[PDB]
């Protein structure tokens, strides 16, 4: 020890490197370390090594982020825990059905951790020191010791209370963050496991480390664990994982580790529902990940530890603080050398001359900017947008492109069905609208057992398709049985086989289900006609969903899927909700871009993207559909400003060997058909790379990568909020992405009002005080609180309460507060500001009952003179002239007259400062009340030339036409003017 530097710490973070080498020694050897610093680039963090328990050997760990890392004496590094036992092989878990014994539990449990999600409950003492140890409130400790010596006891009790308010606030919006994750990551149960020999024990779910095995109660509940089942069928509902609320089925691991046996993992928190054995006693699971381990836990951890958001915080920090030195500095330097000019004793020149760098800093100003934010968050959630960081909703603002998923999102969930189009040796026999007609072979087999749905509490319980097909024929459920459900459908895969049977057959059949032109492909191609491509473009180019159903004889592994033998075509029908039409033609008005992302059939969401409106009629598109060689693009035009389709291959092609022409595609293409899970996300980040602020709106598991990737992501028809997507919404309907647009409008008008306010507000009692260190008369104590306190908290709290417009428009909010429609608004209200203060001064010395000021006594002990009383009233009118000049919501916000308690304090407190004039109470505030004459109506005169001189000035300024790209995007859009691509 001895190096500590804490006696050098007692007598003053700028730099975290300068600090800590000092603190601590550079010592190498990490074996031998206690603390570590964890950044090549980037910002650093001291990490603390833990309070190893373990006995038989040293145990070195750290947590950092929630995960911890672990010293390994063979490597001498430290590795993730995580990574540990990545690359297990399959059969290992088959030979970990047994569990853990108590032995070998413990040795585990101080490697893994307790698997709990931490949330800390931070406590209030924790939680002032968190938020109070701030430079900025050590500037306002500062004012609080600074006026308290010049005796200004009212003064320094606001500075106390309104940056008691603006602590307050921080930890009301910190302990509520963190009351919202901490109640979705409970999940305290007692779950039985299994030792070596025969033991349940009902240890509890807190109890578990990766290699535990885990049996599964049949009524089912929470996953406390990121299990692999290796015995058993269950339903699992991971709509607290992925979105979709509808149940997936988890076929049991075979004999041969988390993403690609995505089919076989129990993943923690979501819900499973019947949980069935088939094979034993009961079912087995054995388990992987723990608690910071797991999805959700690794949601969780990228929720608390966030990325930077692609937009900047407010843009300029240093070239305003610059502004405001040289300005507020030539206001100090002039009272340096004016009260010299009035001679004062030199030892109050110091305390008078850092009293106006004191006005300059608001109070009120994280106070201000914190209800700005908690605003914006309870209006959408009484709208039903939910939200867990809102430092996201001033990027609603800003969205140039929206992508959507055509199916459940654009349309209707629910389905109905038109009718098989079988299929007798290459024919296509036509349609049969009920499908409990056609008899019984191969094909009316197919569409009764090829499906997931299962048969749970009197209703049957599956994938919205799969409920649809079974009820067209109508069958019960629970003479073909299956055998097992071979492969359960994947998004990135596209099908569906299921293995049957039935009493009174040679062999079992392989019956597949998927899409048309997949199942096409994989089918014996002495099966499906040349008619096929025809076929089916006369039902899916009408707006219907079809998919293919194709058999083969059995005399498993995939080899179910190849060498199959075509039955039919099924029809479906898919409608849009009522209310995407007019939401998209709102989009496409305000210039906001609005993108088709789906995976289904090409020339299905060709005849969507019009009848809701990303193509308007008379406006054309082409179909690209590169080849599956690496030849050209071929371009087949559609018939029926240029938009472009693609399909999923096609921009596979295009990705990875034009990739010169892929800017020319994404600033055009409109609809994207056939994506993968994985090309959702592809897409999301290949038009960030444009500069694009995207959004996104989806619905279901093949979204979640795309909502993630987005700077704006929207999850619809949801309870509370998930991890999933930073916005969820719970409407089923794209009606919420324009309330989420129109609400990040406001709040990014509603902050660069308050930003203008504090501007005007400090600077008009600043100059309000040059005018009175002139002539030695400053102004008083109750006078001050008044106008810190009373007036300008009221009129910021309640300023930025009104709501957002009811129509977009296709202007956006600035973005920038130091431009040339800022600084000529801020320089000319202040111009006027000057002028009827001035003019309000030099008008009362030239009256005939005026006595001037005692100037030979000092500033604050014995003046309630008239110097004061012209310059208060005048000045304290100044607050509410701009606390509503500029509160203009016409373009974003709402007029203000809407917000009704900025109606009553602004009309109040308009009320009782006309009383301070012509009515008084002089004993506090130190007013000269020796007025008497009608000089009192002269100044209302005065101060009603300003509350039209203002209102009448920003509207001459909001006509401000200057006659004097960056973006990528921009400059493709400009070339492709100029020379369009397609041709
Ligand atoms: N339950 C299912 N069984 C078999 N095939 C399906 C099922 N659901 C969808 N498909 C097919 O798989 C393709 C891709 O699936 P998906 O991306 O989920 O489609 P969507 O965008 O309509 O949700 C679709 O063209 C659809 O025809
Ligand atoms: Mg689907
Ligand atoms: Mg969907």
């Amino acid at each position: 020890i001895p190096l500590l530097l804490f006696r050098w710490k007692p007598l003053w973070g700028e730099g975290s490197l300068e600090p800590s080498p000092q603190s601590q020694a550079e010592d190498g050897r990490s074996q031998a370390a206690v603390g570590a610093v964890p950044e090549k680039d980037t910002a650093l963090h001291k990490s603390e090594e833990a309070v190893s328990v373990g006995q038989k050997r040293v145990l070195r760990y750290y947590l950092f982020q929630g995960q911890r890392y672990i010293w390994i004496e063979t490597q001498q590094a430290f590795y993730q825990v995580s990574l540990l036992d990545h690359g297990r092989s399959c059969d290992d878990v088959h030979r970990s059905r047994h569990g853990l014994s108590l032995q070998d539990q413990m040795v585990r449990k101080a490697i893994y951790g307790p698997n709990v999600i931490s949330i800390p409950v931070k406590s209030y003492p924790q939680l002032l020191v968190d938020e109070a140890l701030n430079p900025y409130y050590g500037f306002q400790a500062f004012s609080i010791a600074l006026w308290l010596a010049d005796h200004y006891y009212w003064y320094a009790l606001c500075i106390f209370l309104i940056s008691s308010i603006s602590i307050c606030l921080s930890l009301y919006k910190t302990r509520k963050q963190s009351q919202t994750l901490r109640d979705m990551v409970k999940l305290s149960m007692r779950v039985c496991v299994c030792r070596p020999g025969g033991e349940e024990e009902w240890v509890d779910s807190s109890e578990l480390v990766p290699g535990d095995c885990l049996v599964l109660p049949q009524e089912g509940g929470l996953m406390p664990c990121d299990a692999a089942l290796v015995a058993g069928e269950c339903m699992v509902n991971e709509s607290s994982l992925t979105g979709e609320s509808i149940p997936v089925l988890k076929t049991a691991l075979p004999e041969g580790c988390a993403e690609t046996h995505r089919r076989h993992t129990l993943f923690c928190g979501t819900l499973i529902l019947q949980a069935r054995a088939y094979v034993g006693p009961h079912v087995l699971a054995v388990v992987t990940r723990t608690g910071f381990c797991t999805a959700k836990g690794g949601l969780v951890s990228s929720i608390l530890h966030p990325r930077p958001i692609n937009f900047k915080f407010y843009k300029h920090s240093m070239k305003f603080v610059a502004a405001l030195s040289v300005l507020a500095l030539l206001g100090t330097i002039y009272s340096i050398f004016i009260l010299y000019r009035n001679r004062v004793p030199l030892n109050e020149i110091v305390i008078r001359a850092l009293d106006l760098v004191t006005v300059v800093v608001p109070p009120a100003l994280p106070a201000a900017m914190t209800v700005c934010t908690l605003y914006a968050q309870s209006r959408l959630r009484r709208q039903g947008i939910f939200c867990i960081h809102p430092l996201r909703i001033n990027l609603g603002g800003k969205l140039q492109l929206v992508c959507f998923d055509k199916t459940g999102t654009l349309t209707e969930d629910g389905l109905d069905v038109m009718g098989v189009v079988p299929l007798k040796g290459q024919a296509f026999l036509p349609l049969v609208p009920e499908p409990r007609r056609l008899p019984v072979g191969p094909l009316l087999r197919a569409l009764a057992t090829c499906h997931a749905l299962s048969r749970l509490q009197d209703t049957p319980v599956g994938d919205p398709m799969d409920l649809k097909m079974v009820e067209s024929t109508g069958p019960q459920l629970q003479v073909p049985v299956s055998v097992l459900h071979r492969f359960p459908f994947s998004s990135a895969l596209q099908r569906m086989s299921v293995v049957v049977a039935w009493p009174g057959a040679t062999q079992p059949e392989a019956y597949v289900k998927g899409s048309p032109e997949l199942v096409a492909g994989l089918c014996n191609p002495e099966t499906v006609p040349t008619d096929f491509a025809q076929m089916l473009q006369s039902y899916t180019a009408a707006g219907y969903r079809v998919v293919a159903l194709a058999s083969k004889p059995l005399p498993t592994r995939d080899t179910v899927e190849g060498d199959l033998s075509l039955l039919g075509l099924l029809v479906m029908r898919n409608l849009l909700k009522p209310q995407t039409t007019p939401v998209i033609q709102a989009l496409r008005r305000t210039r906001i871009r609005a993108v088709m992302v789906t995976g289904d059939n090409l020339q299905t969401a060709v005849t969507v993207a019009r009848g809701c409106g990303m193509v308007a009629p008379q406006e054309h598109l082409i179909i690209v559909h590169a080849t599956g060689q690496p030849a050209s693009l071929e371009f087949l035009p559609m018939e029926s400003s240029r938009h472009l389709a693609l399909s999923g291959p096609t921009f596979g092609i295009i990705v990875k060997h034009f990739p010169k022409l892929l800017p020319k595609v994404l600033v055009q293409g409109t609809v994207f058909a056939r994506m993968a899970p994985e090309q959702k996300t592809e897409l999301v980040c290949e038009l960030q790379k444009l500069q694009y602020c995207v959004g996104m709106c989806g619905d279901g598991a093949n979204d979640c990568g795309a909502l993630k990737a987005a700077d704006v992501g929207i999850s619809l028809s949801q309870a509370e909020a998930s991890v999933v997507s930073p916005f969820t919404s719970s409407m089923a309907s794209i009606e919420c992405v324009p309330m989420v647009i129109r609400e990040g409008r406001c709040s990014l008008d509603t902050s660069f009002s308050v930003f203008k306010y504090m501007a005007l507000y400090s600077l008009t009692q600043f100059i309000s005080v040059l005018i009175l260190y002139t002539i030695n008369t400053n102004l008083g104590d109750l006078q001050f609180l008044a106008i810190d306190l009373v007036i300008t908290t009221t009129v910021a709290v309640l300023m930025s309460r009104t709501g957002p417009a009811l129509v977009l428009g296709r202007v956006r909010p600035p973005g920038a507060l130091l431009s040339v429609p800022v600084l000529s608004s801020l320089l000319l209200q202040m111009v006027l500001v000057t002028g009827v203060q001035l003019g309000g001064y030099f008008l009362t010395l030239a009256q005939p009952w005026f006595v001037p000021l005692n100037r030979t006594v000092a500033a604050p002990d014995n003046l309630p003179n008239y110097e004061n009383t012209v310059v208060f009233s005048l000045s304290s009118f100044q607050y509410l002239i701009l606390a509503a000049a500029v509160s203009k919501g016409a373009p974003f916000r709402r007029p203000l007259y809407t917000n009704v308690p900025f109606l009553v304090a602004l009309a109040l407190l308009s009320s009782v400062l006309v009383g301070l004039v012509l009515v008084l109470l002089q004993g506090p505030l130190a007013l000269r009340n020796i007025t008497d004459t009608g000089f009192k109506l002269l100044l209302l005169g005065l101060v009603t030339l300003n509350f039209v001189g203002a209102f009448m000035l920003e509207s001459v300024l909001d006509q401000c036409l200057p006659a004097c790209s960056k973006k990528r995007f921009k400059q493709l859009e400009r070339e492709l003017a100029e020379q369009p691509w397609p041709p």
